[PDB]
């Protein structure tokens, strides 16, 4: 075993949801439903936005075709150092905590500009700063950010 998805008939999807188009995990933001065919068939058609890279996808599905829905994981870390990499121009290495007391070296910071000098902005005040990582069909990225009280 090794699947990253469950099947889902298209037309139990919703704005707000998972998808998969593409081998891609995706969010749906856009959900437009066809009335019918010649028997009760209807057509699903979806405008999703991929998680990780912000990316605009579209799909077309018979409402009774089963969809893949991605697993979505959540895992929230305390920032503990960011050190930038040895090419300046790369993205800079994150140091982080679990609620366990186990750190992990192995993530970077995240693609998005804006989110990535939130992160450096918030740790440099002095504030806890807290990331939140999704993972999703081997990918892991962080994708919010916030602090404690």
């Amino acid at each position: 075993n090794a699947s990253k998805t469950y099947p889902m008939a298209a037309g139990a999807l919703k704005k707000g949801g998972y998808v998969c188009i593409n081998g891609r995990p995706c969010k749906v933001i856009d959900l437009s439903v066809s009335k019918t065919g010649k028997h009760g068939h209807a057509k699903v058609s979806i405008v999703a936005t991929d998680i990780f890279t912000g990316n605009r996808l579209e799909d077309q599905a018979p409402s009774t075709h089963n969809v893949e829905v991605p697993f979505v994981k959540t895992f929230t870390y305390s920032v503990l150092d960011i050190q930038p990499n040895e090419d300046p121009s790369l993205p800079s290495h994150l140091s982080l905590m679990d609620d366990e007391g186990e750190s992990r070296e192995d993530l970077d910071m995240p693609p998005d500009a804006a989110l990535a000098t939130q992160i450096k902005e918030q740790f440099d005040s002095g504030k806890e700063v807290l990331v939140v990582v999704v993972s999703a069909m081997g990918t892991e990225q962080v994708l919010q950010t916030k602090n404690a009280a």
